[PDB]
């Protein structure tokens, strides 16, 4: 497990991410990195639990990354709590997203791919703009 | 609110192939799990591996799923149940010893049930539950 499990997100994505998982500054864009089986499950649980404004599921080579935005702010430790406790096996990494567009956009391109998203045709740059 | 929504037991069509002593000290090598279609999917694999099942099958039961499996050594029912309760912690899950293995499995193949997938193709027959 020290041998098998990712210690973090793919490095291609760490610069779009917040690494202060134990902060108190709340965020409203989060990312979860985990196995494909757990990510399929969480796709729907996080959706229903957090009344997400948006959620998408992504190929990450062997695994999956979920990308989602909440209608209101939350602490990381909080989304980490809920996510870790739903299924208690395998690895899970859940971090804040600082660069919302940039994050979701890399997930739509090689080596990542979209498995599914709550909103047909997902997002674009303009969506992270004004109103 | 669980009480209103969750199955309190296996469907009644199969209650008599089952042991209803979940606190028993008797050990068994045939169990069944009643749970949501998604928990059951995870469990199909995680039960297989954890318990090195001789056989496992997964079945539609109306809107949920039933897991049927056989183990290479015996196991107290409480044991298998706890491993199942922990994994995923969210919906309903009923775990019971199976007393009448072949009837259980064979019912699980006829409507209102059906086989989603099984570890052995193409499933089990009467002769499989006989002597050698």
């Amino acid at each position: 497990s020290k041998v098998e499990d990712p210690k973090d997100f793919p490095s291609e994505l760490l610069s779009f991410l917040s690494h202060a998982v134990f902060s108190n500054r709340t965020l409203a864009c989060f990312a979860i990195y985990t196995t494909k089986e757990k990510a399929a499950l969480l796709y729907k649980k996080i959706m229903e639990k957090y009344s997400v404004t948006f959620i998408s599921r992504h190929n990450s080579y062997n695994h999956n990354i979920l990308f989602f935005l909440t209608p209101h702010r939350h602490r990381v430790s909080a989304i980490n709590n809920y996510a870790q406790k739903l299924c208690t096996f395998s690895f899970l990494i859940c971090k804040g997203v600082n660069k919302e567009y940039l994050m979701y956009s890399a997930l739509t391109r090689d080596p990542f791919s979209v498995i599914e998203e709550s909103l047909p045709g997902g997002l674009k740059e303009h969506d992270f703009n004004p109103e």
